[PDB]
């Protein structure tokens, strides 16, 4: 809730950083030209983009696994070779499902803590979730 560096409330955001500071922070050479916002300015609408994004990455999800499952289930009648790919094809399908549980894990985290839990780092999740849509 207090700086390391200063002592001072992080109650500040800043835009191009994505990350939570105080104002003496905000004065310092490593945020110069960047935009600040008090925390509650903006929690709105990563609330929102936040909530957005879970009900997609949900949605993939179940997909995923519902194709993980019917592809588990063409494996016995295969042939050897067949058989193979389709393991393979099961296990990256359990690597992106595994992905997904992470990201969504996070979003929940996020949207159910505080503001400093919700906004500090969350470019980066967006710039996960913004990837795993592509
Ligand atoms: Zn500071
Ligand atoms: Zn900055």
């Amino acid at each position: 809730d207090h700086c390391a560096r200063h002592g001072e409330k992080l109650l500040l955001f800043c835009q191009e950083d994505s990350k939570v500071i105080c104002w003496l922070c905000e004065r310092s050479q490593e945020h110069r030209g960047h935009h600040t916002f008090l925390m509650e300015e903006v929690a709105q609408e990563y609330h929102v983009k936040l909530q957005t994004a879970l009900e997609m990455l949900r949605q993939k999800q179940q997909e995923a696994e519902t194709e993980r499952n019917q592809v588990a289930k063409r494996v016995p009648k295969a042939p050897p070779e067949e058989k193979e790919a389709l393991i393979a094809r099961g296990k990256a399908l359990g690597e992106q499902t595994q992905y997904m549980r992470e990201l969504i894990s996070e979003l929940e985290h996020r949207l159910q803590g505080s503001m400093m839990d919700l906004l500090q780092g969350v470019d980066g999740i967006i710039k996960r979730i913004e990837n795993m849509t592509l």
